[PDB]
């Protein structure tokens, strides 16, 4: 029993961490194979930062212009190249802690663990959600620039967020490991802000079948629902829409619990309407958009 | 920027994981050098957990009794100790993967990172507190006894916790590394439960103390108090004594916010008699209590 916010063990990808230096400015990297990866903001100066050209900035640059450091260990750069918003650094040694990986794009809506790293020092790890607005709400401070986010899946690490810049609201943007931005994000020093964000639905069912498992049943009711009429309800409260695809997922849960998806939704639908009066659910007093239907299934199964 | 339940990174506790098979009873257990370390009911059947005499118990076992399996590498037992409610297991390989640890016992309000296993693999990490009840609001399912919580300080893995059951209101108990429980349960079939719990007033001092440092400032008020006057309304709201030791651990936070500790405990009293008239603080409705005064200035600085 029991309901956390879980994250993957950290291993795998600590192994992976290196320091990366160009210039005075000193961020993180994550080294598999012969190859290190990451921010190509690391080239850049204060002046570079309202108008960069990375072509011209990085032609500019030479091999023994980047120093990277294993711990103490230093790798030598024998090759570099840009991939979109990530810098590759080809390295004379593989990283014999190269795990089985894999570069994999996530949706708004799925979770990942976060490895927040300084100097190429792991310092902590945490789960994080990809927002519907492509920001995520992490936990990071200057330096942590490189920090990856990653899924396990058996024995292969699905390497999904690195970390570039903070936001002014607070919240956080990044790339894929192949450099493409989640959203609507550059990075160059604009007047750039997260757009309105909005309540991941599916998740929120979700997390309300991880209460029923774990006994917390005072939300249920008798009634049922139709997804249209659901559907017409949620976006008055900034929910996004529910699909037949997402009842579909959340079919197991359904089947564990004996609720039906539209039971779940009409509960849903009154939660919004009144409020929890003074009452939790896992522990929470608001509705938790976090936890996708595989995290609970893994975490209660 | 940010705020999350941050867990250590799990690598050098990974490491330490195996199986552990006695009869048909597997659990999981740290193995450091040359011994590994598991709960003793690991020894135990149905029949003998009403009154399990384990002195009794561990006399007519045997070495070859006990299966140890790291990954598929299987350790051979070489000898076979208790040490109160642990069993310790000699084993023929010193552990290559031995970080530098310690065996620290941690106090009701002191937070850990906690690895839960389940038949030698680690699932997931999360961070934890000892409740003021000696009990953990921990995610655990059947078979994660061994998984245990620890704390990195520097290099040094400080275990913690060693888990061993749930109790009935889905809470988990279990003992420090050297074999003692936290808190007043045994390892015996009985109607033992937690008791009442109380928040810990100085962690959500710590919590209020993050929330402005990222700039969450609406609970704020030119009041003060004085420490007598707190915790007289503390009590009426089960909040644990805050004392001056307290006070003057929450010293650098009030001094890098330059928020003296008893007007932060201005703010908390208005808060538990208003409560928060329908707003958030760090994206929660209620008091978080699980974040010491450390894990602020770790996370925040
Ligand atoms: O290291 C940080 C940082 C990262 N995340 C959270 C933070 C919170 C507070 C302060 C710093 C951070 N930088 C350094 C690099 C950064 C973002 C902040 O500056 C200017 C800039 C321009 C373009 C990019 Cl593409 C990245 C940056
Ligand atoms: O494996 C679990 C377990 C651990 N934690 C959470 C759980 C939630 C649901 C079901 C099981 C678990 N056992 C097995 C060993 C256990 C506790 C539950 O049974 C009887 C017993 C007697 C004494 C002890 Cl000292 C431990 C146990």
């Amino acid at each position: 029993s029991g309901f956390r916010k879980m994250a993957f063990p950290s291993g795998k990808v600590e192994g992976c961490m290196v320091q990366v230096t160009c210039g005075t400015t000193t961020l993180n990297g994550l080294w598999l194979d012969d190859v290190v990866y990451c921010p190509r903001h690391v080239i850049c100066t204060s002046e570079d930062m309202l108008n960069p050209n990375y072509e011209d900035l990085l032609i500019r640059k030479s091999n023994h212009n980047f120093l990277v450091q294993a711990g103490n260990v230093q790798l030598r750069v024998i090759g570099h190249s840009m991939q979109n918003c990530v810098l590759k650094l080809k390295v004379d040694t593989a990283n014999p802690k190269t795990p089985k990986y894999k570069f994999v794009r996530i949706q708004p809506g799925q979770t990942f663990s976060v490895l927040a790293c300084y100097n190429g020092s792991p310092s902590g790890v945490y789960q994080c959600a990809m927002r519907p607005n492509f920001t995520i709400k992490g936990s990071f401070l200057n330096g942590s620039c490189g920090s990856v986010g990653f899924n396990i899946d058996y024995d292969c690490v699905s390497f999904c967020y690195m970390h570039h810049m903070e936001l002014p609201t607070g919240v956080h943007a990044g790339t894929d490991l192949e450099g493409n931005f989640y959203g609507p994000f550059v990075d160059r020093q604009t007047a750039q802000a997260a757009g309105t964000d909005t309540t991941i639905t599916v998740n929120v069912l979700a997390w309300l079948y991880a209460a029923v498992i774990n006994g917390d049943r005072w939300f249920l009711n008798r009634f049922t629902t139709t997804l249209n009429d659901f559907n017409l309800v949620a976006m008055k409260y900034n929910y996004e829409p529910l699909t037949q695809d997402h009842v579909d997922i959340l079919g197991p849960l359904s089947a564990q619990t004996g609720i039906a998806v539209l039971d779940m939704c009409a509960s849903l639908k009154e939660l919004l309407q009144n409020g929890m009066n003074g009452r939790t659910i896992l522990g929470s007093a608001l509705l938790e958009d976090e936890f996708t239907p595989f995290d609970v299934v893994r975490q209660c199964s």
